[PDB]
């Protein structure tokens, strides 16, 4: 009963939420009642508006699915060039049907479940004039208060439609203050959380990289000015989808705002011939009562059960070494293995072999050749790759009485090297448009995944590569972004092609560990995370800089999503030097706690064995647990975060000094998601009420430069 | 258990609020642990802070009771110029006493209560070179978490001391970024919010006029700078003084931030003998985690239950006229009985003659003359005033069925006008600095309420008044500031004897309203409210300005307090026109509504006399209701309070459109305090969810420069 | 013509600067007109307020000495306990007196100049009520834009008289919003720049230590909101005093803002006998259309030529190396040379030895004994202190040919250990209140610069 019909209206309840919309029964739109807490019985209805001037009612309503060119001047949902030429669109509404469950996506991924848990709201809508159907859907998951919306668009007509505009998802809000949150960033600097004041006119941003991308991330927050991690009301937004997006929030003439996400309209031009379907990646939305923090907790529960399909979505992840940052390209079999000897003595329990390792014409020997020959270099790897797994998978694990090592791999299956056998012979596989010069960055350019011969390609050396040693991990990295397209339809048709390779891959092999990377966070979005359990987080692995990383990224996706790991100092990429134990601590707040350096840097043995030990300690709280982001480093110098077992029987707290704060007061952290009247011991000592650690807190001081601690509650 | 004490941490708990201090046994200090929402066992003490430069470890900690002159550079809550010169002082904790209840305040008001509803926590401090004891009081009202402190210095030593400085109450605060929220104004404008974030130094206010005044009210609230009207922590704290005062808070370079109010340093150097004492007003101390307003109603039920002592502190108040904007200063007999009769004939049940009845051989027939010879003006009352009196209240209200008029009347006592008979002969009665030149305002000077003899001149004049005829109201009014003063001493022992007047003649009369004035809000603090329930707030009647200075004044004070009046337009201060029923809508949110015009030149009586009974049927709920201010006019132009019976049985809503709303949409005004789970009739029609009425809410629109609504709510 | 005297008008001109008031003939007080860029000619003279509620016509002029308790309900400039017990003040214009050049102000540090740069006027106020006189001084230094203020008080009557405060200078603002900025901070975090919005009611900081303090600096900038460092109008404020301070802006309830910076009041007790005067520091204040920096910059200017009395003001000073932070307390002779040689070696031309080498029977080799006794230590230096310095000022410099070696030392003359023989012989002359706890920081007290003893105590170890 998450979804109640009542003539041509619509209502949509969740726990604390409520989505009610119906459809005119004189224009046939449908319009928008209310999104926000829970609502029941009559509503209230808005008297009629006043009409002067250009914009007549049709700009003063609250609209689900709103056209251009016939009276609504607001951007708008949809635009479709019709077989005469126009581009105009009267889609009224003709009926619907409701179903428990939630009906899959063709190509796309999508969040799932049984009836138990969703319910799915189907509303068609009919152009009479030029034959177009519409078919909204709507899917209320109530326990995380998250309706998730889709549309569909049909030909029916005799000749072909363009679709030149197609949102998943659009909200009229009424008049009233509204704050904008997304994350922007680059290379080396992902997901900074920034928050602006919603304008009249439009603001928003987008990809054009034919990726999601580093430079804004496909997710948005809409929040009351008054709104705080903790307090207040936040509505957010995710789009799952890979490729392009476009998000766009309006604040109309007459005073309502117009939020909506979808396609890159400048990315999408789908021809439809007659009969044939487009469909639109679906939108999960997420309202929160309880402020910004109260909405990503619904998003991580929700992306946890209903979205990651992996079995690793709730499992805990073994610590790893990657091998990139120590040793870079310079390495082969005996290096490998040396690594994997001293990581096993560490504790380590899954050594990663990253980029280098391929190729035989043209070797991997640098950045500039070899992609797209995915074989193993037999300079490297004389005796083949299966002799060297072998080898690395029977290395006891220290500490651990029993357990062998892990073996993983690194690959980067949709790029091609033009110094590779593989563009040598099939140069017509990649990206380009006609004689323009085929631009190179990082000296690779892209696969056209949009053809079945490079599907079937990329099935295909994966599938034996994976068959011919112990692999149980696999990095899948993706190093540049889209330039010349054959067409502007090749860019939501590579999507549809590399949807198909990762289901098709994940699903003959779930017993891997499989890791999405893109130059870091540069596809950091649902819909990887649909396929693969986690990703890497960001390339920048400085402990300061990581810090804003990752409470960025936990906006909106689970900290179990994300790895992280320690780095030798000075960074590589900020040439900042920061204590070890600072570095652990702040790679335990991802999923995915790794080591990425050379193993005999580093001097302390002792040390590294019990942050590794600590790291496996923490681990279960941050993949099962609920994230309260208690202080932002946005906000202060003393960010902090707080991990609440599901039960509320344990917890962990974060708590870091950034600056130095020389001859000054420390704050006070104070604590939430505690029951206020049970106890709680704070490390195996102290033992204090849930009201006490949640009104009044706990303060630490420090005398250093960089300073980090790691906290335990028990319940009781 | 609301007061708890273990060793020597005193700890006084509230309902949602904690207060929790220690004596350390090490430096005789008291220090503060925590003042916010409840804590219980155990609490976490401080890291001990590292100490370099100048400022030691008494500059790092949060004192209850500061010094300086010791090493703490902060603002201090006390001050004492020693007999031998010194302006050292070293209080140390020597003991304590808890009992249940309140004592009273010696020659002050003060809060007061019984057993059950507060309990109390005497700290004595005393100075071993100095032989000065200070004691410190704390009491508990639980239900409101409210806690009151005020604090004696006795002198036990054999020369003289000054206090050159006593704040009444004085907390430190964490390091955590602070709001501070003020109320300011001037004559025709007091009131309004004023809202600033809290800045390394000192900000506050004060009072040098010698009454609260009009410029700075005697209240200030501290906010996180995301606390808004229903969400978050604000700490609030209101001195229970009519005075001079001074309210400071600072930001110490360490951080910590220290507030406090009490009196004006500047007007205090109180010498105290070997054996005397002297004895701050309280503060009343308000904590909430539910937003200002939730701060503002616990004040509101606080004062109405226990300081405002009149037997009207929860009866309603008759709707008055009152003649002074209507008539001014020319009138006789013949015109007072022409308002009363054109009062009745509307339905008014009360009719105060305002200004200008009195005087002889210098009449009140301007601001010039008279004040100070208080029997009627017999150029206009030939017969006397007991012959109109009877006449008046002869005179049956219509659509009342029974009742018959009453007659009130306006004084000024605590003034005299050069022009009268009392100066000539008493002129050493007066205000005054030896010869310096004796400065008039309005034309009149002060009188010394510090000598007894002007004390019984007020108390035994005003006991003939109101026994010379049938009078039920009296307006007491005070039209100007001190200025030149015969001592420092002066400015405390004018306010106690003011208030054996006000204690002597509120106790001798108990039948009488009694409305305090000082040219509107001039003295609107919570000393008066003790012996009078309610004050005229403010001589701008404007209907516009009306809501902002009543809203902000519902900051500190209930509304039951808040005299209103509708007026006539244009208005006499602002030259503003506002329709009728906007202004009366305005003037219904005042506990004692009115009119205060000449009946003759409004020409709609039904309108009147509907919207007088419309203010007799919402007088109930604005006296005893919760007050929930929904929309604050500082926001933006649709300002909306609501009230809510205690009981939750009844609702009002009150809902303006200052500005004109040209082509535009309207705002959804959504309202708070009722049960979710409930449904509500509006206005006898629609029934709507109390989750509805909350979460979606009303839409109102307007076709006017000004609109206004009044909507009742009853439950089922 | 720096000053043009025009009747009771008064007005002082500089370059890109006018400061305009006038002595209201009918109650004797200042009125401020403008201050801030040039005027000339006629002044347009502000419409007369209306009057309603308390606050009278004094409430809503511009005033340049304001007192309390005659109608003003803003915070004063001037509070004065009068022998009879009154907090009353009524100070009228008398006369004045222009002169060029600048006096100097008895006993404390000030800006000073010639006739050409700059010129003064001198107000006297009196109070025939109660006997009491006041002068008010005006300079300006016409190239630099700077008004420079100070106020005397006089007692002219038979009994004792109290200042319980008195600011060296207070400008009325019209109603503009305003912009106020300051300096606060700690030990070893000084000087963070700090800016608010000037709001209804009282703002400011001030230091209650005795010195001006690392925790707020006896200067603020009142602005525009859009002036920034280059942009925009600008006023500085700036006290010449050392001492405790209070700096006080305040928007009155008619929208005037008062700033004021002075003595801190709490810290002001001042009793004057018949005939004696009580003499405010210095105020220089500096207004520029061209930024915050251009405000900066002429104080700069202003105080290099016409404050910094040293002959290295406008010297290059040699570079130095202080042996603080690299030896600490733990050194002797030995030590010192070496550092003194290296440093020759690097081309460093002054060699300072920091804390430690003093105090005999309680030698300096830690916090906590010492100060008081300022021979050298005889552990440390065995044929004491000048054949050191000899050696050490014959090392040649490295990249200099000819230079030698220049020597300095590290003093803390008004301080005592009780760890020391200073404190033993004269316990009396530290800074106490009777029998209270003489609490230390960093195991020290103050010795007390009031009591002649001491002055000369200081000035004679350091002469010799």
């Amino acid at each position: 009963n998450a979804i109640v019909v009542d003539g041509t209206t619509f209502a949509l309840h969740g726990a604390g939420m409520s989505y009610v919309f119906h459809a005119n029964t004189t224009t046939g739109d449908l319009i928008t009642d209310h999104y926000g807490a829970s609502v029941s019985g009559a509503l209230p209805s808005p008297p009629e508006p006043v009409v002067n001037g250009w914009v007549g009612m049709i700009g003063r309503t609250r609209r689900e699915f709103p056209d251009q060119g016939r009276g609504d001047f607001r951007i708008p949902a949809v635009r479709i060039r019709q077989t005469a030429g126009y581009a105009v669109s009267d889609l009224r509404y003709q009926g619907h049907e409701v179903r428990d469950g939630k009906p899959g996506l063709p190509g796309l991924p999508a969040t799932f479940g049984e009836a138990g848990d969703v319910t799915t709201l189907v509303v068609h809508l009919y152009d009479n004039h030029s034959a177009v159907a519409a078919d909204l859907s709507y899917s209320v998951f109530p326990e995380f208060d998250a309706v998730v919306r889709s549309v569909n668009i049909t030909n029916k007509g005799n000749g072909n439609i363009t679709i030149e505009h197609l949102a998943s998802m659009s909200v009229d809000f009424p008049f009233e203050d509204l704050d904008l949150l997304g994350l922007r960033g680059d290379w080396a600097r992902e997901a900074h959380r920034m928050r602006r004041r919603v304008e009249y006119g439009v603001q928003g941003f987008g990809s054009s990289t034919g990726y999601s991308s580093h430079l804004h991330n496909p997710f948005f927050v809409l929040a009351h000015p008054s709104t705080t991690e903790s307090q207040g009301e936040a509505w957010g937004f995710n789009l799952t989808y890979t490729g392009s997006f476009s998000a766009q929030v309006e604040k109309g003439s007459q005073g309502l705002t117009r939020a909506l996400i979808g396609f890159n309209p400048d990315q999408l031009s789908w021809t439809l011939g007659p009969g044939e379907t487009l469909t639109s990646p679906e939108c999960v939305s997420v309202y929160s009562s309880d402020g910004i923090g109260g909405m990503s907790r619904k998003f991580h529960r929700l992306y946890r059960k209903h979205l990651i399909r992996s079995k690793y979505a709730t499992l805990d992840r073994p610590p790893l070494l990657n091998s990139w940052e120590g040793v870079y390209f310079d390495y082969n079999q005996t290096g490998i293995e040396r690594l994997a000897r001293q990581s096993a003595a560490l504790g380590i329990r899954l050594f990663v072999m990253d980029d280098g390792w391929f190729g035989n014409k043209y070797p991997r020997t640098s950045d500039k050749a070899g992609l797209g020959d995915w074989t193993p270099n037999p300079d490297r790897f004389p005796d083949g790759l299966e002799p060297v797994v072998e080898r690395i998978t029977n290395l006891p694990v220290n500490g651990t009485a029993g357990e062998k090592l892990r073996f993983g791999i690194w690959v980067e299956p949709e790029m091609v090297n033009p110094n590779s056998s593989l563009y040598r012979e099939h140069p017509d596989w990649v990206l380009h448009a006609g004689s323009y010069p085929r631009t190179e960055r990082r000296n690779q350019l892209v696969l056209n995944l949009a053809l079945p011969e490079v599907q079937d390609f990329i099935i295909d050396f994966m599938t034996n590569l994976l068959n011919s040693a112990d692999i149980s991990y696999v990095k899948w990295d993706n190093n540049r972004g889209m330039h010349e397209m054959p067409s502007t339809r090749t860019y939501h048709e590579y999507m549809l092609g590399l949807y198909r390779v990762l289901d098709t891959l994940s699903a003959r092999f779930p017993d891997v560990l499989w890791e999405g990377c893109a130059s870091g966070g540069g596809r950091f979005d649902a819909g990887i995370l649909h396929y693969f359990p986690q990703i890497w987080t960001s390339d920048n692995t400085d402990g300061v800089d990581r810090i804003t990383i990752q409470f960025g990224t936990s906006l909106a996706y689970p900290p179990s999503t994300m790895g992280a790991h320690l780095s030798a100092v000075p960074n590589h990429q900020t040439s900042r030097t920061v204590p070890l134990e600072f570095r652990a601590h702040v790679a335990m707040m991802g999923g995915s706690f790794g080591l990425e350096l050379d193993p005999a840097t580093l001097q302390d043995d002792p040390e590294v064995r019990r942050l590794i030990k600590l790291a496996e300690k923490v681990n279960p709280l941050v993949i099962n647990g609920d994230l309260y982001r208690l202080r932002l480093p946005e906000e202060s110098q003393w960010p902090a975060a707080l991990f609440v077992a599901e039960d509320g029987s344990q917890a962990v707290l974060f708590y870091f000094q950034v600056g130095p704060n020389v001859n000054h007061a420390a704050p006070w952290v104070r604590l939430q998601g505690l029951d206020p009247e049970a106890r709680y011991t704070v490390d195996g000592n102290a033992t204090y009420k849930g009201a006490t650690l949640m009104n009044l807190g706990l303060q630490f001081t420090f005398d250093s430069e960089y300073g980090s601690k790691v906290v335990f509650l028990e319940k009781q």
